[PDB]
């Protein structure tokens, strides 16, 4: 509860099923939950204007990730528009989320990856990553494979500086319409990473996610990941409780009511899916 009172609403399947049919009070809630954006006045650093791809959308100063390496005392070489985001149960650095690269940021993204040992990258709509090989600050980067499916392609790349693997998912299918028949493709994705996740073994490092301001399509993602877990342990969703929990996190997160309704869609289908 550090920007504001968290708010929960435990759903058993039942009032699941019936709350994702229900936009009225989708949107009373929704429409409840603060954005806790962040006052841009709060940074106060020469150059940030190339940096951020949107003015007023900044990473919340408690959980932004700090670049580190070659100048952790610079304001400017630190920042990235980046935050660490807690993921099921509260677990510290379960991802990032970050605004999509710009030209000016893309080996400010390298080092993020770099630092974090980030073994998954999940990207949904500037071409970041090379056809085939590119240097960033002594970090060699290889696109090994690049794997089609129905709904996203996956890129195998090594990074080599010390070799690293890395997964990056490129989510092509984000619908125009966030109608119940929509929603298979996002819940094949989170559970595609989920599985990948796992994979990492002990101590999984934190996973990228990103969209263009880094927020909305991304905060759905997250949010669908976290309640999947809970779904799978408890038995029950808390979508407010969760959404809260990533607004702490990253002011935004989730942007619209449509998009928050979609998350209970995606949550009714895989409760049926379980079920």
């Amino acid at each position: 509860n550090l920007y504001f009172q968290s708010m929960s609403r435990v759903l058993q399947a039942e009032e699941l099923h019936e709350k994702a049919l229900d936009p009225f009070l989708l949107q009373a809630e929704f429409f409840e939950i603060p954005m806790n954006f962040v006052d841009p006045k709060e940074y106060d650093i020469p150059g940030l204007v190339r940096k951020n791809r949107y003015k007023t959308i900044l990473p919340n100063p408690h959980s932004r990730v700090c670049l580190t390496s070659p100048d952790p005392d610079d304001p400017l070489s630190s920042y990235i528009n980046a935050n660490y985001i807690r993921g099921y149960g509260g677990e510290e650095k379960v991802y990032i989320a970050t605004q999509g690269p710009i030209v000016s940021t893309v080996a400010d993204f390298w080092r993020m990856v770099w630092q974090e040992h980030t073994p998954i990258i999940v990207m949904i709509t500037t071409e970041y990553w090379p056809e085939e090989q590119v240097a960033y600050d002594g970090v060699e980067i290889t696109v090994q494979k690049v794997i089609h499916t129905e709904d996203y392609r996956l890129r195998l790349i090594s990074l080599k500086s010390e070799e690293r693997g890395l997964k990056h998912y490129w989510f092509t299918s984000w619908p125009d319409q966030k109608t119940p028949d929509r929603a298979p493709p996002l819940l094949h994705l989170v559970r595609e990473v989920e599985e990948a996740a796992q994979q990492e073994g002990p101590h999984c490092a934190p996973i990228i996610v990103h969209s263009s301001a880094g927020i909305g399509r991304t905060g759905c993602f997250i949010a669908t990941s976290i309640c999947c877990q809970q779904l799978r342990q408890e038995g029950v969703v808390d979508i407010l409780k969760t959404t809260c929990q990533l607004r702490q996190d990253r002011g935004g997160m989730i942007q619209t009511c449509e998009q928050y309704q979609f998350v209970h869609h995606v949550m009714s289908l895989y409760e049926k899916q379980l079920s």
